[PDB]
């Protein structure tokens, strides 16, 4: 057989598995061992936008699961305890398996229980494992996967950073944004018609205070996986190249380049050389996922410049909208207020501060003033205190045509934005209203609602 | 140019096509050959599902259409006849054909005509053949494709079976499962939304007593078609991996992968070293489409057990649901009696036997036990039998909150089922019913219609 | 690093853009250089298809933008200018560019301004290059995306023509061939439903009298983008093989292939050598994009045929439909008339002459005879005359069972074709009143929204 190192010597090794997105270090190892790993299945509510609530079920609390790393050649002992707190059974189909089901038929465990089965780790590579109980789809679209690395015996070349990046889309009966707990939507999951395609389980869980990091001149590898259920990454980085992608455990490496295919299911692993700071962004550069679904995620290098190489700045928010700030916890601050009843002018004025970020801030600028003659004013703007009402009709439906704002005529087109919840909405603009000399006062969710129902 | 091995030799060879899943044997040659082949177009129903017709257009009776194999260099006479029960006229495009339309302007045909065309062989490889004939989309999704293997001069390496899969996306007017004779359905298909993905054209074409064979230690060659129309395969092995997965007649082969990606119109030859015994799927790792629209297909392999390589258990309808089972037979017989108007209680018993394994069982447990505290029972349920429209209302709407069942407060979610069709849900509970000492009698598909109707 | 040929030499090069479907001249240079590259932002109407206006967003006034040529190694000063005017800001992001954004943060350039930024060309390959201001996607959608070019030091092996073809998906709010002025629809590409799938930014932009031209045994490089926004091509030539497909700068080759997919925001360099004359046909196999939605190019092969390698027939309007005809200018030409209120019955007669092949002519024939008892004439056809209401519900609706036409009797099914629109239906049908000795006449558009409304 390939992998055949003979029996496990030296001791039992207990696995050590890591959360997203960190990856436990090199086995760094020169004979095969017992490997026991331990994974628990818990089901349980977090965040997948600012405000809003998903039930995940997670191999180890964690979207993607925990990281997995063994040596080619490893006898693996694998338990799966259930989380007496689940309400569904649960298994696992580990990629790289050697056997039916990759372990499915021998790891089915009830809530509250342990199943355990033994694998030969014959073939390297790296290997996404997901969970495989009926309805498999459901099971994997709330979370149900990670990656496995099978190390060759020799390791693998030593980088500065190793670091754990999943792809996941995700089917929520809501819309993308639309705040609240977000059941599991099972027609727009068949349809392949994700709300919401993620790095790491979440919008932002690897952008602004949560962005990777490394150093101009250090050497990155990230494992990259794609749990689906259902779509395909067109895996890119913007701004970079990777060295190196290397598909599960192909003989095949592909060298110097930029856009790379992940099928459902796949993964790979890349390599990139940090030359000059600035973030680099991890996309599925299918691109109305990346920018209006949530599949961004941030390589920020921190360095001296090199005005040969490149001579340009660091992306804001133009490019990384209302991900370019470290954080929006102003959201998720006055989503929890409204469902209190607490929600004050300042919750929404800290949260549309937020959102206006690239949403409105590319034509109208951070600070309101826009362009004279050619994008007008919402700073000390006597069209807006006019007429709110007009305001939430132009974010929601555009405005075209003539119009004179501060003394100065537009002929311009605003595109609608109907895609902006309703929150949202009123967030956005109790924020312009409450800046730059504005009248101040406030627009409700419920507002923005009844203008809505009636264009 | 390439493949000039001079002209034909030898006597003119009347080539033998082959029905899925079987090919034709090596062509075992050392000279090239004038080759004719004889192709029909036949338009037929056949069952794409249990009591689900669909009117299929197929080069040689079947989905895909008969398997073609030549030697590089050969000169094919290529004979296509279009049988004159056809309401439509034909053609054929074959992929590795060096000209214009790869036949398809010199292989126009009507209903009851014959056409040929002449072609030589230059180009190595596996290649989709299908109809070119306007509605293109049309006459592809309605199953017209097939593979033809143009083989190196020297051959193949030998292996010790080979086997013919090839994946389409089909457009039924009607939902998944949905009994009847089913329209194409061309807004389903411009939107690339399938009703069913499969292999071989039909749900279980390759599952239970349809499965392909091999034995522990043997090699098995797979020529995967993807006839799309419109999707791209993650074909991928579960349990097992790929030692060699070669596109067309491409350079490049890739070696030690689980995850492929195979576009629309593309084939692969992909080669299987049997380790261990167990059934191993071939899915599309888009995994609705495997799990919830039928791209699943089975290679069972029987041998001994190495529980040095894999300790666990064979699969069962945990991970293949209804197509554990060696045919769903019971369904069609249950829906050709729903036809009659002579549908008995025992018909309904048995379609709703057939259909609980996985879609219930995987909670309920295959005997209707459950798990105490955990799964209420279904076996000698009070609750159950307290009120049977509720039972109808669950299994359609899903259940949760605090319950008594037996004695027993749970306290957990069933998801809704809504996808379940009216016969369906009518068939699985009337086998509960009349199992482990449930009180009997029957739902019928129009109870089901009435709960469906106001929930 | 990579690309480190030291300081530029030389006269500083003014880059020589070229309009899709051409290309620069290779740069047939031993050093590296200063090249300064200008390219101008311009929102323009054009039509996307016959009779169909669309605002596009363009770098150079073109979809794809102007084509840039650099050397590896060279420091490449990029000049971005956004027409006065453009009511929107615009950037640019350039794969290849080793740096933030790719260029993003340091060109963003409002109407009637100019940015630079510059850049050393590190990485040989073909690239994407795309607008990356918010909202990212809608600018992608509007046409924002073309290639350039870094060659390798030696530069390319020496072809006979080297073409440009860049694939994009569009959302328009209106239905494919719907006539007018169609905005951009944000649903559509959220749910990545595009309604076009084109080559270089219209329906027939490569086809008829704009093909691609070579002769027998000439070589074709092919320049291959993929702008997305969001859809990855299953790209493939009719009745030919790629000699070699490279994508981006990947040390992979892959040769002898026939369909390759590309990544949205991917791109590849594609060789293919002539070897029989007719028409090769560049489409996206995910079939119902290339023959219902537009992706479809012809590469036109002049010269001797060769019967030893294929016998057969150049493509007419069975493959290409109403593509296989030099141009549909007529349809332009009715729908410019109906908007005037000028609209003939010739001008009618015209568009509905274009819009008759392979729509109707592939059961019809391009005369209208039919097959004798199996496709009926529409030419002096006594059914068509009884009731040319009955003729549009039949375009519309379909038509099954038995009937007499001219003294025979059909019993077959014409399918419906309802996603003609209305305007293309009244064209078709007066077209065929007035031909073939029918009685003349005309139908309406209006004629033909009544019966749709009520079948
Ligand atoms: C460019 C792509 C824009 C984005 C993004 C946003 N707005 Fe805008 N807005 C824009 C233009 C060109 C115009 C004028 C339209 C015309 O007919 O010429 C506007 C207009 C407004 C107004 C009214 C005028 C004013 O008070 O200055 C408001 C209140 C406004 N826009 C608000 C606004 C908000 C809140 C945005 C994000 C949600 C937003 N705009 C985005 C161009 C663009
Ligand atoms: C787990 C994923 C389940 C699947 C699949 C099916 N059912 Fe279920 N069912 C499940 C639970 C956890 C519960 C209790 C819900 C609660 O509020 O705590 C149920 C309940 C029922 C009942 C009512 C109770 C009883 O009689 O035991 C019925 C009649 C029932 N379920 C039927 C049923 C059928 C027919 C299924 C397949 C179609 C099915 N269930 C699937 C969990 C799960
Ligand atoms: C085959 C795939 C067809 C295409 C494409 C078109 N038509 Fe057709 N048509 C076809 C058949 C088999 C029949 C007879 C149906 C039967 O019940 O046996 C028809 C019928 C008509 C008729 C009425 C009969 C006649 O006058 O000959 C008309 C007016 C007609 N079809 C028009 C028509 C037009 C305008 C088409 C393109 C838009 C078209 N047909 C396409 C088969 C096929
Ligand atoms: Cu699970
Ligand atoms: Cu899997
Ligand atoms: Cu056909
Ligand atoms: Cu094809
Ligand atoms: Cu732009
Ligand atoms: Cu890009």
């Amino acid at each position: 057989l390939p992998g055949d190192f003979g029996p496990p010597r030296g001791e039992p090794i207990h696995a050590v598995l890591t959360s997203p997105p960190l990856v436990p270090p090199p086995v760094n190892r020169t004979y095969p061992a017992k490997v026991i790993v331990e994974l628990e299945v818990v089901e349980k509510e977090m965040q997948i936008s600012e405000g809003v609530s998903y039930t995940f079920w997670t191999f180890g609390g964690t979207v993607p699961g925990s990281f997995i790393r063994v040596r080619q050649g490893d006898t693996v002992e694998f338990h799966l305890k259930n989380h007496p707190s689940s309400k569904m059974p649960h298994n696992i189909d580990l990629h790289g398996v050697t056997g039916p089901g990759g372990g499915a038929a021998s790891s089915f465990t009830a809530p509250g229980h342990e199943s355990q089965f033994t694998f030969k780790a014959l073939n390297e590579g790296i290997y996404v494992y997901h969970c495989a109980t009926a309805p498999v789809g459901m099971h994997i679209a709330n979370g149900m996967y990670g990656l496995i690395l099978v190390e060759p015996p020799e390791g693998l070349p030593k980088v500065d950073h190793e670091y754990y990046v999943m792809q996941g889309d995700f089917y929520t009966a809501g819309k993308y944004r639309e705040k609240g707990l977000q059941p599991f939507d099972m027609e727009k999951a068949i349809d392949e018609r994700p709300s919401y395609v993620l790095f790491n389980g979440a919008e932002g869980a690897l952008t602004g205070d949560k962005a990777l990091h490394a150093k101009v001149g250090e050497t990155v590898r990230i494992f990259v996986g794609n749990g689906g259920p259902n779509l395909v990454s067109s895996f890119h980085v913007i701004g970079a190249i990777f060295d190196q992608v290397r598909y599960e455990g192909g003989t095949n490496v592909q060298k110097n380049v930029q856009t790379t295919l992940i099928p459902a299911g796949g993964a790979a692993v890349v390599k990139f050389t940090a030359r000059v700071p600035g973030s680099y962004v991890l996309v599925d550069h299918s691109i109305f996922r990346a920018f209006n679904k949530g599949a961004m995620a941030i390589l920020k290098i921190d360095g001296a410049e090199n005005k040969l190489v490149y001579s340009g700045k660091e992306l804001d928010s133009v490019e990384l909208g209302d991900r370019a700030a470290p954080n929006m916890s102003a959201v998720t601050k006055a989503t929890q207020a409204s469902v209190s009843g607490t929600l004050t002018v300042q919750d929404q004025v800290q949260a549309g501060r937020a959102l206006f970020a690239g949403t409105c801030s590319v034509c109208h600028q951070g600070n309101g003033a826009g362009l004279p003659g050619v994008f007008p004013p919402l700073a000390k703007s006597d069209f807006l205190a006019a007429d709110p009402k007009r305001a939430m009709n132009i974010v929601l439906h555009g405005l075209n045509g003539k119009i004179k704002v501060n003394g100065q005529e537009y002929d311009s087109v605003m595109p609608p934005m109907t895609q902006l919840n309703d929150d949202e909405v009123a967030n956005i603009l109790t924020y312009v209203l409450n800046s730059w000399d504005n009248p101040g006062g406030r627009v409700s969710a419920e507002d923005v609602k009844k203008v809505r129902a009636q264009p």
